[PDB]
């Protein structure tokens, strides 16, 4: 196993929160949330800079892992809208396909319901929420990844691809999609 795979499953393996419903004030490329258990320091590095004002903002969930640097509670992206009233179902279901290839002969395809909980999602979500399912059922990052991926493809038929030998790229882990649009996701190990 590659220093680089250790790497990867380092990475995503790491703890994740899920917080909603927050002001977050933003200064310079920096968004600072407060809750009764801890602050977290946003970086802004993509085209979300564009859309986070100056100064307070309402009303924002946040999608936090953080980053490795002492004593940093800083994350990247995951920012998104609060949704605009409470689900209590699920927003959307939607079909997640993994295909596994082992040795030279055998397909293998899971195929089960990933529920989505909120209208608005960040990349960064997906990306490390479906990575952490596939190294908890899947075996993700027990052996070199290659040329694995994941692609999520919307109603319209728009989709977005994590290629899973490399991290996902910050600039992309401030983009946000519509949650009830996702049709299904598909991944091919
Ligand atoms: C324009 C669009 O909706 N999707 C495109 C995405 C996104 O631009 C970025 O992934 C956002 O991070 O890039 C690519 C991909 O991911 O496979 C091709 C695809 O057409
Ligand atoms: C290689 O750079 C980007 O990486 C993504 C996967 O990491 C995805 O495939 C992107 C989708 O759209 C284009 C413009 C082809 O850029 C791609
Ligand atoms: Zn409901």
């Amino acid at each position: 196993r590659s220093q680089a795979t250790q790497d990867l499953s380092e990475y995503y393996n790491r703890p994740y929160f899920d917080l909603r419903n927050l002001s977050g004030y933003r200064e310079g490329n920096t968004v600072t949330f407060i809750n009764h258990y801890q602050q977290t320091d946003v970086k802004l590095e993509g085209k979300d800079k564009d859309k986070i004002k100056d100064g307070n903002n309402e009303n924002l969930d946040v999608f936090v892992v953080r980053e490795g640097r002492q004593a940093d509670n800083n994350s990247i992206g995951g920012i998104t809208k609060t949704n605009r009233t409470q689900h209590i179902d699920t927003v959307q279901n939607v079909n997640l396909l993994v295909s596994k290839s082992t040795g030279q002969h055998t397909t293998s395809v899971t195929s089960t319901n990933y529920s989505i909980y909120k209208e608005e999602i960040s990349l960064k979500e997906l990306d490390f929420k479906l990575r952490k399912h596939l190294i908890d059922k899947h075996d993700l990052y027990k052996t070199e990844p290659k040329d694995s991926k994941i692609r999520v493809t919307m109603k319209n038929g728009d989709f977005y691809t994590f290629e899973l030998n490399k991290k996902l790229q910050t600039h992309r882990m401030g983009d946000v999609i519509d949650g009830r649009n996702i049709e299904k996701i598909e991944v091919n190990l």
